[PDB]
């Protein structure tokens, strides 16, 4: 159960100033890949994973031979610890030897759209809420969202852009909670929504910004609990336009304000004793709810799926070749892939991609290294996953 938020601003706006402000935007990183190994003629799923962008508004199109693919599905949007957003776009497809596919992304951080082609060669716990409020002048009321996570597993979601906004279960095990729980969570969310709507208007003034620009307020609120049931860390962090604004310090008593706008909120919260209110929520209410969700999600939550791995071989200009170590279908996402030459790790020359979702709940990752042609048998790939009884060792097999 997410906390009921206290407004960041004093209420009254103004701050005689317009067209005086705006922060850096973050460029999207893109990966295009199939869910399953690509076999010509076999239906598969093609993914376009877009991460690290800010603001949240983004346009994604998937292309087949240069033409827009009409039926492209989009996952709900989320954001990570660094405040940057991520989303997965996917479409069904049956790959062929000669059909080219690509993913095109339009985002304010870039001058023109970016097209990325599909290259098909060869023991604690935490309850955290990720909150997003995005103003959108002209296009309507601000979009407000509350997303809940038990150990990085999304389990509840409230989105104001739904037809009649309501908290929804995102894991089957939350279906146990009765009507009173959902009703109370839904009403608290709508109350929180109003708080952020007012803060959006107020911070617009604190930063002397134009009235027609879209801005974002984000929050990460929650608790990390040790196996002994004791609070390990409490979180109450805010960002404005993707940059730190204010956060409760580890002492659960004082605040760290990132700029002068935030000092106004800090002073306001110190006088009202907001830190004490959060400390109580973080050490009590948050921990109690986390225990209740862990109980209900028991049989589902702890589970792990070890990576199925293998090595692929690819030509490089002249006497060099690339060995690519693949780790597929694993869960959770945490994993380590390394290449060794003579029992020694070659981290400083490996090429790797950020771990990514297959779209079926599992993850994928690969690490590669360039080696002399004919020396492939001198290298070994090591896959360390928490689901592995023992770290895996693989070699290229011809």
């Amino acid at each position: 159960s997410i906390i009921n938020f206290e407004k960041l601003g004093g209420g009254a706006s103004g701050g005689g100033g317009s067209g005086g402000g705006g922060s850096i935007q973050k460029t999207p990183q893109i990966q295009v890949y199939s869910r399953h190994p690509p076999e010509n003629g076999k239906p598969n799923i093609l993914n376009c994973y877009v991460t690290q962008f800010h603001p949240p508004h983004i346009e994604i199109q998937m292309l087949k031979n240069g033409k827009k693919i009409p039926k492209v599905e989009m996952s709900d949007m989320s954001f990570s610890k660094d405040w940057s957003f991520y989303i997965l776009a996917h479409t069904e497809f049956t790959p062929t030897e000669t059909d080219t596919y690509a993913c095109r992304v339009k985002h304010a951080s870039m001058a023109e759209p970016k097209t990325v082609y599909w290259d098909r060669d060869m023991g604690p716990h935490s309850l955290r809420y990720f909150v997003t409020a995005v103003s959108r002048p002209g296009l309507g009321e601000p979009r407000y969202m509350e997303v809940g996570y038990v150990d990085d597993t999304e389990f509840v979601r409230f989105d104001s852009d739904a037809e009649n906004p309501r908290y929804e279960p995102r894991a089957r095990w939350m279906e146990q909670e009765g009507p009173e729980y959902w009703e109370r969570e839904t009403q608290k969310a709508k109350g929180n929504e109003q708080s952020f709507r007012v803060d959006l208007r107020t911070l617009l003034g604190y930063y002397n910004q134009s009235k027609g620009g879209s801005h974002t307020i984000q929050v990460i609120s929650g608790c990390e609990v040790g196996s002994d049931g004791r609070l390990l860390r409490g979180y109450q962090q805010y960002a404005y336009d993707g940059c730190d604004y204010i956060a409760l310090n580890e002492d659960l008593k004082t605040w760290t304000a990132a700029d002068m706008a935030a000092l106004i909120t800090k002073h306001k919260w110190e006088q009202a004793g907001e830190a004490e209110r959060l400390r109580a929520y973080l050490e009590g209410t948050c921990v109690e709810w986390l225990r209740r969700y862990l109980k209900n999600g028991n049989a589902t939550l702890l589970r792990t799926d070890s990576p199925k791995a293998h090595v692929t071989h690819h030509s490089r200009p002249e006497d060099k070749v690339t060995l690519r170590c693949w780790a597929l279908g694993f869960y959770p996402a945490d994993i380590t892939l390394t290449w060794q030459l003579n029992g020694e790790e070659l981290i400083q020359d490996m090429e790797l991609v950020e771990t990514r979702p297959a779209g079926d709940g599992t993850f994928q990752k690969w690490a590669s290294v360039v080696v002399p042609l004919g020396k492939e048998q001198y290298y070994t790939c090591h896959v360390y996953h928490q689901g592995l009884p023992e770290p895996l060792t693989l070699r290229w097999e011809p």
